[PDB]
C-alpha cells in the first residue's frame, strides 16, 4: 500500500540525514566558472536534462555559484557569452545545509522560501591546523520526496 | 510537525482525484504543433521553466505529442526545424488518464515506468450521439507530491 510506504517514509525523516540521500560530488553534473556559453556547451547542459547546475571555480568542491537551465533562454551562442556574465546577471541564491541535518529538517527548509537545492558540507576537524567546510555533494527536495515515497 | 502533515496527506491520496490537482488546460503552457523550433521559439519554450510542454493540433484540448526541454538540446535555431521533425524522432510517450481516477493510483502508476505526466480526461456522455474524451488538463507527480507533503 502507498499509504503505509509513505507513512513509513515520514517516519524516518526524523532520524536519516541529508547526507544519507545526497547527491553525492563525483555523481553531480557540474560545470566549470570558465565555461564559454556556446552552441556546444548549452548543448551539453540541456543534454544533462538537469534544471540546475552548480558552478565551480578551481576545483569542483568549490561551488561558486548555481547556474539553471532557463538562465539560457535569451543566450545567443553566437556571442560566445561567458557563463560568469549570467551568472552575475541572475545571481541565483547558493544555500549550504551541514551532512548531519535530518531530512525532517531539510523538508522543512526547502518548504520555506523557493530554494530546493542546498550544497551540503561537513567541517573538517582533522587538520592540519585551521577547521575548514569540505563539500560533499548537493540535496534537492526530490532527494526528500524519494526517501518518503520509496517502495521498502 | 512534517510527519503528521504528510500522514494525512497520504490518507487523502484514497479518495482524492487527477482532477482536484491537475493543471487545467487553461494554465497549461502548450505549444502548437505547427511551430518552428526557430530561436524566438526555444527561447519562449526554455523561459516558460517547464521540462515537459503538450503539443496540440488546431484546438488546445487536441493534445497530440509531449514535446522535452531536453529534445533541443542538439537543435541548431538557425535551421528553423519544424516541431513535427522533433516529435517525429523522439516519439516520447503519451499517457492518458480519467479524471475520477484517485491519486493513490495515480501515484502507483507514476512509480512503475518512466512516464510522470498523464494528460487528464473524462468521458463526456452529454452528446449530442457519440461519447467522447475531452481533454481537462495535465497531472504530473510534482501534483501528487505536493498533494502529500503541503500544510494542512
Ligand atoms: N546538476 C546535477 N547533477 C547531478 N545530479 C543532480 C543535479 N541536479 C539535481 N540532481 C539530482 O537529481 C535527482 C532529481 O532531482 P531534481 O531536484 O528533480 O532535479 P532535476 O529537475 O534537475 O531532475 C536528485 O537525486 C538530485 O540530487
Ligand atoms: N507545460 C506545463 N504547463 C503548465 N503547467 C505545467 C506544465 N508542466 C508541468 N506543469 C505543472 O507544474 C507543476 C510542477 O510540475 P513538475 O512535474 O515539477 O513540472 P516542471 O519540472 O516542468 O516544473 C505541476 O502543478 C504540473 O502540473
Amino acid at each position: 500500500k502507498e499509504e503505509l510506504n509513505i507513512i513509513q517514509g515520514a517516519l524516518e525523516l526524523r532520524t536519516k540525514t541529508v547526507e544519507d540521500v545526497m547527491t553525492p560530488l563525483r555523481d553531480c553534473f557540474m560545470i566549470t566558472g570558465e565555461a564559454i556559453l556556446d552552441f556546444n556547451t548549452m548543448s551539453e547542459i540541456m543534454e544533462s536534462g538537469y534544471t540546475r547546475i552548480p558552478v565551480f571555480e578551481g576545483e569542483r568542491s568549490n561551488i561558486v555559484d548555481l547556474l539553471f537551465v532557463k538562465d539560457l533562454a535569451f543566450v545567443d551562442p553566437d556571442d560566445c557569452t561567458p557563463l560568469k556574465t549570467i551568472t552575475k546577471f541572475y545571481n541565483h541564491p547558493l544555500h549550504f545545509v551541514f551532512n548531519d541535518t535530518k531530512l525532517d529538517a531539510m523538508l522543512e527548509e526547502f518548504k520555506k522560501g523557493k530554494s530546493h537545492l542546498a550544497i551540503v558540507q561537513r567541517v573538517n576537524n582533522e587538520g592540519e591546523g585551521d577547521p575548514f567546510y569540505e563539500v560533499l555533494g548537493i540535496v534537492t527536495l526530490e532527494d526528500v520526496i524519494e526517501e518518503i515515497i520509496k517502495s521498502e
